[PDB]
């Protein structure tokens, strides 16, 4: 049901997302004198809003297939759409970490989101931010599909304090199609089984627990 | 007046409060190679902010037992309601910290708020960031009950600042339940009383110069 | 007219705008790892959006003498008001640079606003950021005075600007109350003029070409 | 048609957004112990939040000839306009980095946008950072001409990603009117021209991406 234009949305978006977001934690991830630490999070924060402006209004700016599984989920989005979102999200993400493994051109470490130290605090910390993230993203979607100016506000800060906190410990993702675009561009594949695990039972956690507490 | 929803969005507010800016601010004041210090200040601003437009239309995002005793003694709170979420903060809070003692395992002071010099230092910082806080939290609040767009800028610029400035003298807390959380999950109960005192007065004075130039 | 609870309001702004402003310039211009160096224009920032939004719709939160001048010239403000108004900017700000001069006690200048080499720099720097202010303070105001989310977005942005780059050279003032409250309690009073013609000459340059271009 | 006040409109956002700009570019980019690094990439991006609320229901706040012929194209701009706007910027913007040439008298490096690496490296990340930029102005512009409170978020918002991570690649500009002005201000002009492809060929490019995927 006008599929097109939502998945162009879709992938236009995530190849922005993370080249953007990886790009800048992974050149500071190898020159902190060439871009700040905050920098790289504030960074990674405000490019997750500017697409909910673009093209929040069209395909709701999902960019996250634990996102798009926890809209099929709660709020009633087309399980025959979910799988062409899903393609649409891992193809511009992919896509991406390669077009910079050629723009950054001595750096090959481009934004590895690879756990620290016990595997399993990045899981409780992947699912507790990612919780944090979807419950707000629920609490602010408008169903056209995550629209509107305070919908990218939220959305946007939360994954922000994703990466100054949960960054410290996860490498702080929330994504699975964002952990693996980067993954293959610099062949370091550490702990991969929970950013899939923590995410999806991270949104599905969070949007079940504002389904919960929904109407006052 | 339908509260169990109510106190489910105050924990769980409450705890991912919590959750992150302790967690961060424990993780940053480790090692600053890890976590900046502007950056568990930004943290603890964003991560009200959100709460704000998660739970603000439900419970109200208080978080804060010094907030809700607040507004129940000038804008009309249920006092049958102010133990209730008294126990939803101070559990969600004291919940979290724990969560994270072992999250962050290695690094054991969880984000704790303790004094820097004199603590009549932090104890007016306490009180008048504090009243500061309150202040806008309660020319933004429309009563259903921080709630809206602009609720969450204004409530998470004004943590933000007390994580800066405060954060020097005080360490910048503003809320009970969320240093008796990290003060038990770790240890060090130093100043806990000005974290008791200074919200409490701070709040309820800030309230009421509010509702006074209204 | 109804100036008793208006001017309340503007101490209890400007006092709460200097007791952040100078206590976090202060602290951190003594020890940069006790606050940081970005920190303390962020902070400034913010509050000066947090009292827009407390009483912008009370007093305007004007909080600065070289703005209610400005309003009462331009933006039809009661010259029976001005004085009783930058009375209570000039106290708020003098107030809390001592109420700050004891909570922090080890650091003892409490916040200065004081040039860097050459005088002129700071007096050119103390317009043009102080135009960016009043340009956008007028195009913004609602006249109820500074009122509204965006009212606040824009100045508290403009203030964060000037930290930034005017307190390379000025220490970033553009406000004659703020000025004097940390001079008078760090009690350092250097360039104390341009903080009296950089400001009054600054935001009256500023609003009439605002006033100018109103119209599209 | 009514062009007086919008062209005095447009070069006093271009003075006023240079001279910020740069004036805390050019100072952080010596003594970074003056201004932060991330401090002069986020200044970059308020003072283009606080000038779209300035001047954007006047002229529409491009303070850029590669975003106003990008609207041109797209959104149906007058062409007997586009060479005073043109104008316009390139005049504001040579003149307020001339005006810094001054204030901030022994640094003079003027905050100037030049190339890092392999040059295709900096023309690469101006269109895809030029992209994002056009991309999300489009999706948010409403015609007289970005204006409005999320307008200036998420454009300042592409501006501030744009400064922190293609400041580490092309300088991060993707505004030929303003890597001219500093160029000038104190001679130097490396890769010049992917300051006028990157823009131009950036900013055409993500506002035919929005135009496609126009609907929902």
């Amino acid at each position: 049901p006008h599929l097109l234009k939502k998945v162009v949305s879709e992938v236009v978006a995530t190849f922005l997302l993370v080249f953007m977001t990886c790009g800048a934690a992974g050149i500071s991830g190898s020159d902190l004198s060439r871009i700040s630490q905050l920098g790289q999070s504030i960074a990674g924060g405000l490019i997750v809003t500017v697409m909910i402006y673009a093209v929040g209004h069209i395909s709701g700016a999902h960019m996250n297939p634990a996102v798009t599984l926890a809209f099929a989920v709660f709020r009633h989005f087309p399980w025959i759409q979910v799988p062409f979102y899903w393609a649409a999200q891992f193809t511009g993400a992919i896509c991406a970490s390669f077009v910079l493994k050629a723009v950054i051109h001595p750096v090959d470490v481009i934004g590895t989101t690879t756990p620290v130290g016990p595997h399993w605090h990045s899981l409780v910390v992947e699912v507790i931010v990612t919780f944090n993230m979807m419950f707000v993203t629920l609490a602010v979607a408008t169903d056209t599909r995550a629209v509107g100016e305070l919908a990218g506000l939220a959305v946007g800060s939360a994954v922000c304090i994703t990466s100054i906190f949960a960054g410290a410990i996860s490498g702080g993702s929330m994504n699975p199609a964002r952990t693996l675009g980067p993954a293959l561009a610099s062949n370091k594949f550490d702990g991969l089984w929970i950013y899939f695990l923590g995410p999806v039972m991270g949104t599905l956690s969070g949007a079940w627990t504002y389904t919960f507490i929904r109407f006052e």
